């Protein structure tokens, strides 16, 4: 009758207020670790985003010295190879002499 | 009265239907130049990524090259060195000999 029907009907709106309840309780814990991990992909990704810049600065860097270290050595092979010259024509007086002697 | 009203009532409505139908206009067309700007500001924010990439790939292979190319002068000054080492004491033999003759 009506008061079977509102007594049943009554017994499961109380069930479900309950499940409800728990919901909420799971829902409000599920967004508590998404919070986290969030905070977390983002800490994390705006940290990548520095050591790259770093990354990329100190790469400018480094080339940048590499070419001033081969002009230097573009200049001492320079020298060196004027030297080399030096020392055939030092020779080269000191044979005219030998042969002189001889 | 209740005819002036009415009258004056219907009058003000079809001047807003005006309105509206001037602002449906006004807006279609303000979307379409958002549109395009989106467009754009998008088609070049992808490009100007890629030239980054590009960027930074080509300096990695230009620091590379430099690198191999400050190795082979190292050595290259390391062979020139040896030669100008051997330049004096070929050129002390000489010596040698020619003091024997004066």
């Amino acid at each position: 009758g009506s008061h079977a029907d509102l007594l049943r009907k009554n017994a499961e709106v109380t069930k479900q207020v309950s499940m409800a309840r728990q919901a909420q309780v799971d829902l409000e814990r599920e967004k508590k670790e998404l919070e986290d991990s969030l905070e977390r992909i983002s800490d994390q990704g705006q940290r990548k985003t520095q050591e790259q810049l770093e990354v990329l600065e100190s790469l400018k860097q480094e080339l940048a010295t590499s070419q001033r270290e081969l002009q230097v050595l573009q200049g001492s092979l320079e020298t060196s190879a004027q030297s080399e010259a030096n020392w055939a024509a030092e020779f080269a007086e000191l044979e005219k002499e030998r042969d002189s002697l001889v």
